């Protein structure tokens, strides 16, 4: 019998809980870095005034380890203003890691909210989490003995993978087609134009340059980072119908809801944004506005992990499909995880700052069997960096 | 520099894929055991006709063994009929777990569903997925060398507890007094009074009876399992604001979400509800119709971890507690992931099912430093299996 006239309580005797046998951060190191860029990168933002070129990455790494002999790694970072905030902040409160728990980490973050309370829980003060957050997710892989995209659940093993480094605006049409060649002989999956400059005359003609040597199949896009009025918007878009884009990107101001909500009710071409939001709520607004068919949020930018995963199951359950934003050393592993097909976007920006690369086949980018996010910093990564401080005791 | 006028790709050498090296499924056992209850169980539900008193609670077992040597156990349940369905429908889907890499969680659980896609993605075809779905968490966190709770990351070590087995219907008031403090001798935190015969005025006189005994400050609830029409419910809520409970349970049916939504939108105390309900969607309706304060999912009900992950982050987000439903063993873990304060709900019934059994202290019960789930399966449970079957080979 399982039960009886009264209530019957049993006794057990491993008294062992595990808050007293849990593994402890003891050493935290965080890092701003440098990535520096030889030729200077323009998109629309520049061609219209709004920014100057882009001539380097901040990044800034953390660096945790545990009492059990557990490593995690992971980075934030910031094109244009941005690194040195990040950084300052990130160095402000990393010491609250010190005993805690690495596998609590939703709990560690809601810790480091507090601590800096007053800063919000959006932008700046959540890049700063990312690092932190993204390290404690790759520690918990490594503890498990798998690739992140594997400790969350994979659906694929790879992921169909587009080129953006070479289609910029700051590139000669002659250049933008030459890189075109040498990224399908590397197996890339598709291509990305920047659009949006002022003249759109122009922008059409790179356009249809490009649509002519990729043939009709092979998967192309355009990105027109925030640069049209609604008006250009729709007019531009109905007529880039003549591409079957796989998407039209930013066509509006990032916080332009309406507006990107009615051109993708509008035209049958997906439309794809989000980049530049820095949280769930930001992204929740867009999603629930219905904004774009294809939602591309950035881990480091959002807050890391975490809230990604939020913004992932959010979008799902709308139906969009996810096409992640830059450091796709992450990304790799959210985007294997989304229960539809994404996409990821490729940059060589990043590379020199790892021992390994990604492998590019036939259009995909395959998950290696490396552990956690699967790489580890170079040489290069501790000349490139210009701050650093460190917490607690290396184990 | 980290860019070029062009473009650049580098070269991976480490060319094994996650893909190729992961783990994967060989054997697994499928079990129907029998709980008997010597002391028939009867709520409400009993005394107004709708049931007879429980005897038994059905037992579907599930055991997982991999390549690598990992394994994972797992199970639902079926109070009245249901389990042998629940039985037949895994045993004739499980053979689909063969071969699979079993940290794809998510990937798993959508094969076995269009395996299955003739009977839908709620009730019973989930519920019999459960199993499977648990025991496969089950092993991830084991793969990590942690208990479950740590793998999901944790808010907490220990969750209030109180106790329901020695509130019900069948036991007169005397018994119940005795009950109530045999409970809050072994260190109880709660209890609750199953509620809503046919003689509301029964009702009261031993709820009364009960907080009396109790004292002003201990945790009190009550359980109408649906026996309330609208009239009654709000009748017996305004007469009940007195005692102040943690919460009434399930004071109408439970797909009235209207009836609860009012009843919680004029009651100060809180409504609870979704025990009876089989999937995410179900409990979607219910969340996004305001229906309840406290959130009662059952992970075997819903179809196991994965769908009740996603019901605490729809919950959280509308700001609702958590209180899971029956089956501490997996809820202890669900519910310490949950970022608001929880209430784990006692029962012994299931005590003999596992070799190990939880420490229950000062009104909380206790994480154990045991791996996945922390329970292995007894000998008795052998001695109540009724049905077995198995696929593949132990490796
Ligand atoms: O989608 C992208 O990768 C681009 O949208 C970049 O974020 C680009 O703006 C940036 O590299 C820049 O040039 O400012
Ligand atoms: O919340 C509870 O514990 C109850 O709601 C039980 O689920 C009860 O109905 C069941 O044990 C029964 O007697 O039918
Ligand atoms: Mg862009
Ligand atoms: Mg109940």
């Amino acid at each position: 019998s399982a039960n009886s006239d009264a209530v019957t309580y049993a006794k057990a005797a491993n008294t062992r809980t595990a808050a007293e046998t849990g593994d402890r951060i003891e050493w935290v190191k965080l890092s701003l870095a440098f990535l520096p860029l030889a030729t200077p990168v323009s998109d629309a933002k520049v061609l219209t005034g709004r920014q100057k070129p882009l001539t380097e990455v901040a990044i800034i790494i953390a660096e945790i380890r545990s009492r059990d002999g557990f490593e995690g790694v992971g980075f934030s970072y910031s094109k244009r203003a941005g690194g040195q905030g990040i950084y300052a902040h990130a160095k402000e409160i990393a010491d609250n890691l010190l005993g805690e728990d690495p596998n609590d980490i939703d709990k560690i973050y809601t810790k480091l909210l507090w601590a800096g309370a007053s800063v919000g829980r959006s932008g700046m003060a959540v890049q700063a989490i990312s690092p932190i957050d993204i390290a404690l997710w790759d520690m918990k892989a490594k503890r498990a003995g798998l690739p992140l995209a594997k400790l969350l659940g994979a659906h694929r093993d790879s992921v169909q993978c587009y080129n953006t480094s070479g289609g910029f605006l700051h590139t000669p049409l002659d250049q933008v087609l030459k890189n075109v060649v040498i990224s399908r002989e590397n197996g890339i999956g598709g291509i990305k134009l920047a659009v949006g400059q002022p003249n759109c005359a122009e922008d059409i003609r790179r356009l249809t340059a490009v649509r002519e040597a990729l043939g009709d199949e092979f998967p192309l896009m355009v990105d027109a980072n925030q640069q049209w009025d609604r008006e250009t918007a729709i007019r531009m878009g109905r007529k880039m119908e003549q591409f079957n884009l796989i998407w039209i990107e930013e066509p509006l101001d990032a916080y332009d809801i309406e507006g990107h909500a009615q051109l993708a009710a509008a035209l049958d071409t997906p439309i794809a944004t989000g980049e530049m939001l820095t949280s769930f709520r930001e992204h929740e607004q867009l999603i629930l506005g219905n904004a774009s068919d294809f939602v591309q949020p950035d881990a480091p930018r959002v807050g890391g992990i975490s809230p990604f995963l939020k913004i992932m199951d959010l979008a799902a359950k709308h139906g969009r499909k996810l096409a992640p934003h830059f450091a796709m050393e992450v990304h790799l592993h959210l985007s294997a995880a989304y229960p539809l097909e994404p996409w990821l976007e490729h940059f060589e920006w990043l590379n020199p700052l790892f021992n390994e690369q990604l492998e590019l086949r036939d259009g995909r980018m395959w998950i290696s069997d490396r552990h956690g996010l699967g790489f580890t910093l170079s040489e290069q990564a501790r000349r490139w960096t210009q701050l650093t401080c460190e917490f607690g005791k290396r184990p």
